[PDB]
This record gives C-alpha cells, structure tokens and sequence, in this order.
C-alpha cells in the first residue's frame, strides 16, 4: 500500500517562481536530522519537532522543524512553502528568520527554524521562577517595537501582534514572529469596524502587547466579552495603567490607541520614546 508517508509533490504544480524561492533556501536532506519522538506543539494544521542541523563544518545546531500533518491537496503544500518563503526576505535580529525548507522525495516540505529556547514571550513572562524585572519587561517591548520597525520598513502589516506571536532565544533575544477568526482585542477600532488592517493598526496591537509585558501577561479586557469590545472603545475606553508601570510607558501605550490611526506615532518613534524610557528607568 502508499501511506500516508510516500505523497509525492509536483513541484511542476507550483509557481515556478515559488519553486525558484525555494531553490534559494533548500536544505540537504542528509544535513537535517529530525527528533520525530519529541514534538515542540502540534496543532490540526501542522506539527513542529526538535531537530539538529549539520552546518558546512558539521557541527550540530539545535532547530525546530515544521511540519504539514496530512496533505490532500497542493494547495496546503503551496501555501505552507509561500509563508515560509516571506520569512527569508527577514534579516534583522528582533525578527523570526528561515533557517531553510528541506523537501525529500516523499512526505511533507519541511520548514526549518532556529531553536527559541524560551518559547513564545507571554509564557515566559507568566512563569513565576522567571519572574522578569520591571526593566527587563521594559528591555522586550522595545525589542518588539525594533523588529516592528523593520517589518514597517519593508511595508509589512503583521496582522496579530500579540505577546503570544513573539518568541525568546537563549540569549533573551525577542523574535517577532506569527504562530498562525480574529484577535478582537488586539485590534484597532477600525479594524473591527472594516477589517482593513494597516501599519498604524499593528501600532494598536503593539501598544496591547506593551500592556501585556506591564501586567506580566494578563489577558486584556477580562471582564468585557469579545462581542463587546467594539462598545467599550467607541465610547473612549481603553486599557487601564499596568500597577508598577511607569507613567510615560502608559502614555505610549495611550498614544497608541488613538482612534484616528494617523495620530499614532510610528515605530521608528516608539522605538525613540521607549529606548529614552529604558535608559532612564534604574533596575
Ligand atoms: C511570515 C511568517 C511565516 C511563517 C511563520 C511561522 O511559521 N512561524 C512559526 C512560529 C512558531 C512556530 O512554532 C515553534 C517554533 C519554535 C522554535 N523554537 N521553539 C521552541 C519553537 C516552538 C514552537 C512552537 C509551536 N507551537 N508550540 C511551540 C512555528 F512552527 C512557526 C512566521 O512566524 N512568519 C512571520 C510573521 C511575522 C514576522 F514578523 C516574522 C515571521
């Protein structure tokens, strides 16, 4: 019988410039050694796994390989390589990046990324024996707002910042990144209005993620149901200060829900405001 484990992908079925981008970054299947005993998560969609890499010395270097679970069609398969292929135009160091796509004769692509330690921020900022400084909280969300500043550059709307789609490596690097209907309450007002989504919205959501650094990841607006969420900022209400956050970082998150999106500042001043912040906040 053919399993499961023997599909085969027509690559001619692809775009060629796809398949081209992909030529870019293929890894050797010998050079990838895949934990398939010790998955990181699985969902519906797809699995991620240990893995080890060889690199041009042979020494071993520890990654994350994604996976598709079952593929039916070719559409899941160019999908999956099209996503992977938007991460490899990434360099910046606050910035999730590509280690490389291995495809095999048989079985799913495999999309190979660089090992995060620390997993995504908002676990880690919840864990009580990690308990991170008021300064070190501060020190990622400008992190955040350095990779964001970046993405904006290059005319990248993220869609759903959120403390839960930036991960931390073991140098305590933040890695902005999207785990993959819609996170009502990290969106700008009128995006839950019109569902358009624009730079100046990713300015709202960062300005929750902020709040989310501040509260040590409490979930924002506990007590408003998701269907309400559109009342509660249409009459000018938003999130309340963080207790133990400085005045000036609430007034950037402030500054940040503003309802008129042009009248927010951008990241290249967020990463001004919040680097003064940091450098004069003693802790
Ligand atoms: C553009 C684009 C396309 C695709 C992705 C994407 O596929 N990201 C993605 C993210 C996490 C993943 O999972 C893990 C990876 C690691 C690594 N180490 N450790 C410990 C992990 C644990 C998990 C884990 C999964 N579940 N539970 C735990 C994962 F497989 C794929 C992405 O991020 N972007 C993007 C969007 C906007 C940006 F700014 C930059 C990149």
């Amino acid at each position: 019988p053919l399993l499961q484990n023997t599909v085969h992908i027509d690559l001619s079925a692809l775009n060629p410039e796809l398949v081209q981008a992909v030529q870019h970054v293929v890894i050797g299947p010998s050079s990838l050694i895949v934990h398939f005993n010790e998955v990181i998560g699985r969902g519906h969609f797809g699995c991620v796994y240990h893995g080890t890499l060889l690199d041009n010395d042979g020494k071993k270097i520890h990654c994350a390989v994604k996976s598709l679970n079952r593929i039916t069609d070719i559409g899941e398969v160019s999908q999956f390589l099209t996503e992977g292929i938007i991460m490899k135009d990434f360099s910046h160091p606050n910035v999730l990046s590509l280690l490389g796509i291995c495809l095999r004769s048989e079985g799913s692509p495999l999309v190979v990324l660089p090992y995060m330690k620390h997993g995504d921020l908002r676990n880690f900022i919840r864990n009580e024996t990690h308990n991170p400084t008021v300064k070190d909280l501060i020190g990622f969300g400008l992190q955040v707002a350095k990779g964001m500043k970046y993405l904006a550059s290059k005319k990248f709307v993220h869609r759903d910042l959120a403390a839960r789609n930036c991960m931390l490596d073991e140098k305590f690097t933040v890695k902005v990144a999207d785990f993959g209907k819609l996170p009502v309450k990290w969106m700008a007002l009128e995006s839950l209005q019109t569902q358009k989504f624009t730079t100046k919205s990713d300015v709202w959501s960062f300005g929750v993620l902020l709040w989310e650094l501040m509260t040590r990841g409490a979930p924002p607006y506990p007590d408003v149901n998701t269907f309400d969420i559109t009342v509660y900022l249409l009459q000018g209400r938003r999130l309340l200060q963080p207790e133990y956050c400085p005045d000036p970082l609430y007034e950037v998150m402030l500054k940040c829900w503003h309802p008129k999106a042009e009248m927010r500042p951008s990241f290249s001043e967020l990463v001004s405001r919040i680097s003064a912040i940091f450098s004069t906040f003693i802790g």
